[PDB]
């Protein structure tokens, strides 16, 4: 009865485009939805800009201490975030209400949205912890005015978002034509996710680990079964570098992503180098440069990596650097004409927080893809999920099971790495023209003990994943972080003179404070993380 609709088709669908569009729109330079402002806390990068006082909230961040409860930026990523799961709710309320018989993609709409706010939820969770879960789209006024966020426990907290990627999995089709929408292997990865970040439980009041539940891991397990992700193509690029250029978006893995287009991704802004008038913000540290040394064999220098810096003429490399890392000497995004140097054209700080270039979120500065607003930005495509990731979250779980399957994970870290050992496709020319030793290796598929296993695993993740913002959030996973932090700390400060007086303490810096202007306005009902 055309009168009696609520809502149309239109309307709904233009609900749930609103929903996908605040993931490129609903972020800003100091708060992406990459979450690279946060990640300056790892041993990966810099905060960079003109010195500490560019940013001294993050700088703040940076080093562990003078972090207030009350920052602006912990705030404003908390609203950003909780923003998005208002637009998945609104869309929600109104897919609930309609007929299949007039709207026959309703549940799969319902999924997409469902999706979306577990994308979010699980943000917010690695973020702060302690979260809002806001899976009522229906819920009353004087309802939403009592949400708390300890109404559930923290392993209850990762389930309730692992409800909605299950949800997700169970109704999404498994190809979709339109590529932002996810499909249901992405559903499953990012269950299995949420599953693994689960698993290591901190069921006691503070952030230590307390346990490693095994049905969890199980989850993941079943969660990354290479059947289910054959049943969307997905799987490893040709080459490492496809992953991060215009030309090759929506491959095979990109499981799923965020789609840009000339909605720019602003809330890269500051990120581009000082080559182009501003900013040198997200710097590579020396230290993540160290980690892709390589040892004659072709294996990670695991304990003596960081005691030199890498020398290209003599040191045996991975060449995952050459598109993580833009260095002295060399071509700047594979483009010739703009070769990196040790100067003010490659830094805004005289040098202060060095002169490397973080190359996966820039371009070509020659690209068309590439606009100057107030900052520069780019229409490429930010990835959540790599399939690499879906192989070592499946390793990783494999490991911790200890069940008789480290070898298999071995074989999954050697698809990663063998793949990496191949990825020379534009910088093909590297040793004949500037002496660049590349050597990567799998590793031999003999019996590990489960700590050098798990060894293996972290370091994969490490010369995978630089740069790409969860390494600071990995450490925590592993119950870590202030051991490795703080230790980088110690090491970095000869270089980057900002650590001199950094550092970390535990059960407390394992997330940022709950916002204090959100605790206010909740009038008793939000608990403020430990040790703040
Ligand atoms: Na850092
Ligand atoms: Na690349
Ligand atoms: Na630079």
């Amino acid at each position: 009865v055309t009168g009696d609709q609520i809502a149309s088709p239109e309307y709904v669908d233009n609900l749930v485009i609103s929903a996908y569009a605040i993931w490129a729109t609903g972020d800003d330079i100091n708060s992406s939805f990459s979450l690279w402002n946060y990640d300056v806390r790892s041993d990966d990068c810099y905060k960079g800009g003109s010195g500490t006082e560019d940013g001294g909230v993050f700088n703040a961040l940076e080093i562990s201490k003078g972090i207030n409860t009350t920052d602006w930026n912990i705030n404003d990523i908390w609203k950003r975030l909780y923003q998005c799961i208002t637009r998945a709710n609104t869309a929600l309320q109104s897919l609930d209400q309609m007929d299949e018989k007039t709207y026959p993609l309703k549940n799969q709409r319902i999924a997409e949205m469902r999706f979306l706010r577990g994308h979010a939820h699980f943000m917010l969770k690695q973020l702060f912890k302690k979260i809002v879960i806001v899976n009522d789209e229906n819920m009353e006024p004087d309802a939403y005015n009592e949400l708390s966020n300890t109404t559930y426990t923290n392993d209850e907290q990762w389930q309730k978002i692992a409800d909605d990627f299950q949800f997700a999995y169970d109704n999404l089709p498994e190809v979709q034509i339109e590529k932002g929408r996810p499909a249901q292997a992405a559903a499953a990865a990012y269950l299995a996710k949420t599953y693994l970040y689960k698993a290591y439980r901190q069921d006691g009041a503070d952030n230590a680990l307390t346990g490693i539940n095994e049905e969890d891991l199980k989850q993941v397990v079943k969660y990354t079964d290479p059947l289910i992700m054959a049943k969307g193509g997905y799987g490893l690029e040709t080459d490492y570098s496809m992953n991060f250029l215009p030309q090759y978006e929506n491959g095979a893995e990109s499981v799923w992503a965020i789609q840009y287009s000339i909605n720019l991704n602003w809330g890269m802004g500051l990120t581009t180098p000082q080559i182009l008038g501003c900013c040198d913000f997200h710097k590579p540290s020396q230290n993540l440069v160290n980690a892709f040394k390589t040892d004659s064999q072709g294996k990670p220098l695991f304990s003596t990596y960081d005691n030199e810096n890498y020398e290209v003429a003599t040191d045996n490399v991975d060449p995952r650097l050459f598109h993580t890392v833009g260095m002295p000497g060399f071509p700047y995004k594979y483009n010739e004409g703009y070769i990196i140097q040790k100067n003010d054209d490659w830094s805004r700080s005289k040098g202060l927080y060095g002169y490397y270039v973080s190359l996966k979120e820039n371009v070509d500065p020659d690209c068309d893809c590439l606009k100057k607003g107030s900052y520069w930005a780019s229409s490429l495509n930010h990835i959540v999920i790599r399939y690499a990731d879906v192989l070592l979250m499946r390793a990783e779980a494999l490991i911790q099971l200890n069940d008789g399957r480290i070898t298999d994970a071995i074989s999954l870290i050697n698809e990663v790495r063998s793949r990496a050992a191949g990825s020379t496709m534009l910088i093909f020319n590297y040793k004949e023209d500037y002496g660049v030793n590349f050597k990567v290796t799998p590793y031999d598929l003999k019996a590990y003990a489960q700590d050098e296993a798990m060894k293996m695993l972290k370091w994969e993740r490490r010369v995978e994943f630089g740069m790409e913002s969860s390494r600071f959030f990995d450490l925590v996973r592993w119950g870590e972080a202030k051991d490795v932090i703080n230790a980088y700390y110690v090491t970095e400060a000869s270089r980057c003179s900002i650590y001199k007086n950094a550092g970390f303490t535990e059960n407390k810096n394992e997330y940022l404070p709950v916002p204090f202007e959100q605790i206010s306005a909740s009038n008793g009902n939000y608990t403020q993380n430990f040790g703040w």
